[PDB]
């Protein structure tokens, strides 16, 4: 909207690729976010000028409440630092949520679950980032991921052919994807976008799962299977590289990953 200020940074090189080892743009022209493809100073300027607010949602039920401390503490160190952040913790144990110290401009809302509006998101945040709680941030996760709709490449299938993807293969399921279809295998543990697009995705997933339930069938990987079906039919406007959701214990640290930003907790 408003003009960017004078900025001094390296001139982009038209005849020099960012990465020659990986795909950095999808066939529908959505960028694939890898370290080296973006200048965070330019992006931070663009989003701060918009006074962007990012909501981060996590569910912590039963034993999972034990992961909240590390999750929130590391998020404070690496997630959207410098921008407005609103954490939404959905739990069945409100009193068990740890007292984590937050930086300025950041807040946390604890929502007790077992039932209990989506309209609230529309008035409190601009973007929603939905992730798994048994994780920890180890490096920068910033505005470079913000876009109307984004999915993240599953760390165990990013180099696999579509036939090997663990999509739901039964035609009786609404999440069904044939062997000759599919772009990538997105993981259900890290997705997001504008509040509007995220609500459209979750609403579509909810309906598809209800239909499957009625027909007495459960997708092979549940929510993740439906997420993949949705993103196949509604292409994400940005795709995050596996840098954004990795498991170093199970997958190590490949050369193709310059940074490990968000990882599974052992
Ligand atoms: O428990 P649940 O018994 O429903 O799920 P589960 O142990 O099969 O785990 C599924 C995955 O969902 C995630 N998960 C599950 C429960 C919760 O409150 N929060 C969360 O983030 C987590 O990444 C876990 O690995
Ligand atoms: C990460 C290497 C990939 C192969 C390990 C099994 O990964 C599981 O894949 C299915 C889909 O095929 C689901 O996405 C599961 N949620 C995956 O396991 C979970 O995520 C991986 C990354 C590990 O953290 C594992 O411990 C989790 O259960
Ligand atoms: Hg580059
Ligand atoms: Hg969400
Ligand atoms: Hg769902
Ligand atoms: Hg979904």
């Amino acid at each position: 909207m408003v003009s960017l200020p004078r900025m001094v940074y390296p001139q982009p090189k038209v005849l020099t690729p960012c990465r020659k080892d990986v795909l950095v743009v999808t066939p529908w022209l959505a960028p694939i976010v890898w370290e080296g493809t973006f200048n965070i100073d330019i992006l931070n300027e663009q989003f701060r000028l918009q006074n962007t607010t990012i909501g981060l949602t996590v569910f912590a039920i039963k034993k999972y409440v034990a992961f909240l401390k590390l999750f929130l503490e590391t998020a404070e160190k690496h997630f959207m630092v410098g921008h407005r952040v609103h954490y939404y913790v959905f739990t069945d144990q409100p009193a068990a949520v740890p007292r984590v110290t937050l930086g300025t401009g950041r807040q946390l809302s604890v929502l007790e679950v077992r039932a209990y509006c989506e309209r609230r998101f529309l008035s409190e945040v601009d973007y929603l980032v939905c992730v798994d709680v048994d994780m920890e941030f180890r490096d920068h996760v910033g505005v470079e991921i913000l876009t109307p709709l984004f999915g993240t490449l599953h760390p165990g299938f990013y180099g696999s052919s579509r036939e090997a993807f663990t999509y739901e293969r039964r035609p009786q399921s609404q999440a069904y994807i044939p062997k000759d279809e599919g772009d990538f295998y997105y993981l259900g543990g890290f997705f997001g976008g504008s509040v509007q697009e995220v609500q459209r995705l979750t609403r579509a997933c909810h309906q598809a799962m209800m239909v499957d339930q009625a027909n007495g069938i459960e997708a092979v990987w549940h929510d993740e299977s439906h997420l993949n079906k949705y993103l196949l039919r509604h292409k994400p406007t940005k795709v995050l590289s596996p840098e954004y959701l990795w498991d170093q214990q199970l997958l190590g640290w490949p050369a193709v990953l310059r940074k490990l930003r968000f990882t599974a907790v052992p």
